[PDB]
Parts: structure tokens; sequence; C-alpha cells
């Protein structure tokens, strides 16, 4: 079936890499409790970070990007989203029992004001999913000057371009989640990391799992993490047909959002959404449906083609 | 922010290591070349199924049951992952010291009210009150003792209306598992593993088995996508292939049984481990000039409170130790 609803990279973890991870993982390994953030992930995750003042005590890993972002709600007072968000911010949350608030975004999707202060940290997708459009650095630092310690979701930053994780430098009350279930197509090995103060990363890895990230996964984002330029030209191709297909829905009368995720979003009340949905669900094509609209998902060319030619005949 | 519980930290490994009941051999390479020979590169990039219909299936198999089914059994990122979302479902967890160390971790981590009540001087089930609501742990084999709770212990809690989270992490090194109390009660789960057993802790795949109502609250609060694609087709190879792990656990026990055998012999106070690993008991200023022999040949055994935990290795490891042991 035509799956474009979780987000996933279209193109499958390079069967190349496999085969290194295939020949880098000693089998003698599998036996012990590797470590969880390898010393030699961190050092090839500080070099994807590319930055000049972050160093191994200033990152730490995650089971996917959802365990520190499942993780972190257990860290702190209060969780802060705002709907539409990231779908599992609201589940994990109550599976948690973090207490949280969802203050939707301003009808111009832009951060509401919150009286949140430090004690709560307020989860961020920048991209912001499912809108995948991004909140300007301004807004962020509104929240960070608050003192709330912010939870940057950066799980569309290779979507994206640039990243707030320079915020680290002025602010200790921030921490960014990235992960390689998108960019990587490394959604099935579970793989995130964050980059925050040590005092941050310290507690974290006091909460995480010690060893939530399989010995095969990090060998996987390691390597991955090696051959960076095939995923960033895999990137270069998600974005171009986001793009495509942006300036397409809109050419076709469609309200949809300046997202700069590795997916687009289509606004649409209830009863003409649900239609396409049923529709969709007949051409065997899968798509996911939020609130005031559709996020369908990029994935190769046909796939997305697809997409586009069932709302030529629907509006 | 103000948490001062455990500092995470790294087990710098020795020569020999023998402190985490890791099991002895590698991962059949055999088996290796078999994961990678299923690995769909395809499945990586989506959002594998956490606990994987196949790897249900497999778990089924291997558990030899009737009445269990596809809705009674969960994966976790490791018993552990199981471990510690248990602890967010229940309002209190309660274990028994010398229970797992880490149970104290996750729930002081976790947030989670706990009560922690020790076992008799007979490794035994003390006497508490738990009652639902409450989630308490029992390690079967137990860690690090090894020794086993008799089934009347694990009913004597269960009957109590108390969620039981039965960690049986070491089953295979031991021959019953109370899983088929779940056939009679329906507050019991059953935590397994393939760390020890397999040769898989590396690769986090721990499963628990449960009543269907359970599985499906605990699918509701733990991650939805627990276990790697990897982790989960190391697992499914894993039980495809338990006959060569059944030789490695029989190896185990066997060179377990000689170990407990061979101290009792130089008149050490040992448990009656079931585990794959032995504890021997001893006082302070008499374990700490064993470590310090010990951490002087390279020696890493896990020191507890009253004594140590040592893990089943190899042949030559094994008989290290002994020698190692004989000297005092």
């Amino acid at each position: 079936k035509t799956y474009l609803a979780l987000n996933e990279n279209p193109f499958p973890f390079p069967e190349d890499l496999v085969d290194e991870v295939f020949r880098r993982l000693n089998s003698d390994a599998l036996r012990i409790y590797y470590d969880s953030p390898d010393e030699e992930l961190i050092e090839k995750i500080l070099s994807y970070l590319d930055t000049d003042f972050l160093s191994k005590n200033n990152v730490s890993v995650g089971n996917g990007a959802d365990e520190i972002i499942y993780v972190m709600m257990l860290m702190f007072d209060r969780s802060v989203f705002f709907p539409p968000t990231y779908s599992c911010y609201r589940i994990f949350a109550k599976a948690v029992g973090a207490k949280f608030l969802e203050v939707p975004l301003t009808k111009d999707l832009r951060i509401p004001e919150v009286n949140v202060g430090e004690g709560d940290v307020v989860f961020i997708p920048n991209p912001n999913n499912p809108t995948g459009h991004v909140f300007e650095r301004e807004e962020i630092e509104r929240i960070l000057k608050t003192g709330a310690f912010v939870a940057l979701d950066e799980a569309y930053y290779e979507f994206h371009g640039e990243s707030y994780v320079d915020f680290l430098k002025k602010y200790e009350n921030l921490a960014v989640i990235r992960t390689f279930s998108k960019a990587f197509s490394l959604a099935a090995q579970r793989v995130g990391y964050v980059v925050a103060s040590e005092k941050f990363i310290d507690a974290y890895n006091r909460v995480r799992l010690p060893f939530n990230v399989s010995y095969v996964s990090q060998m996987f984002a390691k390597v991955a993490l090696d051959h960076r330029e095939i995923f960033e030209e895999r990137t270069k191709f998600i974005v171009e047909e986001r793009e495509r297909m942006k300036s397409a829905l809109r050419e076709m009368g469609y309200r949809i959002t300046d997202s700069r995720g590795n997916f687009v979003f289509v606004f649409m009340e209830k009863e003409e959404k649900e239609r396409l949905l049923e529709h969709l669900r007949t051409k065997n094509v899968a798509v996911r449906s939020f609130r005031e609209g559709v996020r369908i998902t990029i994935g190769k060319r046909e796939e997305n083609d697809m997409i586009l030619r069932e709302l030529e005949v629907f509006k």
C-alpha cells in the first residue's frame, strides 16, 4: 500500500551500510550490555552537530527521539505543548503522568502566551509537525526567557536547515531532540539523541534507560553518520519533492502550511477531509489525518505524484 | 533541576567480566548472519511494528502454552524498559532487596512511590501490605541471589490483589516459570528477556506475558516503537534456533552447578542460585580482600551488600574464579 502517513523516509536504509553494520558488529558484543551512548556514537554525533561549544557531556541518546520525549516528561513538573503538534506529546505525557498544558498555537501558527516558567518543559517541535511549519528563533527565545526548560524537538532538522542548538551557548534551559528515524531511514532502529547543558544531560541519563539504544542500532546510527552525504542527498530529494508539491497543492486551490519537514500539511474541514480519506482508502493510499487538515508524508515520486492526482479529481 | 538519584557512569570492563549475568558465549555468528539475511532494509525506514506480529507468535511458541495469545504478550526494549514503564502504570511499586538493584533506580528515577521490604534471612518474600494499585516486582530466579521463590509465595501476593510483575529474566537458567498463573490470575505479568539466555543483552529485547486487559494498558503507557526491527529480528532468529541456546543454558547450569559445588567444598556460604550466576556471601573486610585479589588479576564481579554475584562464564573463566577463591 502507498504509505505516506508517519513521515517515514521513503528510501530504505542503504543495503550497503547494512553490510557495514554487519561487518562492524562483533558477535561477542551482543552478549554484553553494550553502552547506551557509545563513546564513538557521540563523537560522530558531535561532528554531525558541527558545533564549537558542545562536547561529550553535552549530548545523550534515546531509544528513538520518542524516548527522550518520553523520559524528559519524567523529569519536569509540567509538560507544555501546543496543538496541533506531535500527536505523541499528549499520549506519552498521559502514559507518563506528566502534568501537561495544551495551549493551541495562535490563529497564525505562532507560540501562544503561556504562564510557563522554570519547572516547566515546553515541547516545541520545530519544524512543527504536523504543520511542518517553523517558528522563527524569536518565538523560542520568548519562552526561554521565561526560564521554562524548552524541549526543542528537531525531528525534522535535516529537512529544514537551521537548528537552534546554538542557543545552548546562551541558554542552559534548552535541550534539542534530533533523531535518525527520519533523515536516516532508521525509524525501525529507534535512535534519537539530545543536546543540552551537561546539567540537563546528566539528569537525563539518570532517568533514561541505562541501555535504551540497542548495540546494533547505534552501529546503524554511527554508520549512517559515517556516510552522511548519502542521506543528505536523500533529504535533498525529500525537500525538493515536498516543495514541488506544496506549490502544487497551493496551485490546486488548497490551504496548506509552509512546511519545512519531510511532509506537507493540507487543511480542510471534517466534511471534505473525511471524504478524501475514504477515497484514498480505496486507492490503497494512506496519509495521516489530524484536525484542521491532513499530513501526507513525502515518498518517492510515484507515491507523491499519486497523492497530487487524487486531490485534483477531488477538489 | 533537583534530582541526585544515582549518577550514570560506565562499567570499565576487565579481562574477565562476571558482573552482569551476561551469557559468556557470543551470539551465534551463524544466527547473526541469519539475522542480516532476513534484515529487510526497507523495514528500517518504516516504523516497524513494536511487538512484531511474527515476534509475538515466536515468543508464544517458546512459552509453549495453549492459553497464551497474541494479546497476553508484549515486548519491551529490555526487561528494563518493561520494569520501567510498569512503574508508571502503578501508584506504588514494591520489590525485595536483595532484588534487582535497577528496581530502586528506575522507580526512584521515574518518580514512582516505592516500598523496599527486605527478603527474610531465608531469602523469602516478607509480609507486606500490598493491594490493587500496587505492582510488586519479584525476580524468579532472584537477583542477585539466584534463589527461586516458591509458587506459594508468588500466589500469596497474587491473591493479595496486588499486580505482580514476576520478573523471570533468568527463566531459561531455571526449569519452571510461573506464566501459567495467568490461567487463573489477571493481575499478574511475567517479564522475560533475551539479554542473558540468548546472549542478546546488547540488543534490548524483552517480553511481558500478561492478561489481555494489561498488555492493553501496558501498550498505551510504554513507547509505541520500543523495539528495533533488528532487535526483533535477533529475537526471532534466536527463538527459531533455541536448540542452540538450550545447549548454552545447559552448559551454563552444569558449569554453575560445578562451582556452587566447588564452593560448598571450600566452605563458602552460597545461595541455591538458578540464574546464570552464583552468589557467594562474604563479610565486609574479607570480600574486599577478594575484590582486591580479583581487581588485581583483572576480574570483575558485582559486589553486593552481603556478598558477590559472580556470573557464569566460560570454562577457563570459571576455573579462574575458583582458583582466585582457593587461595582464600
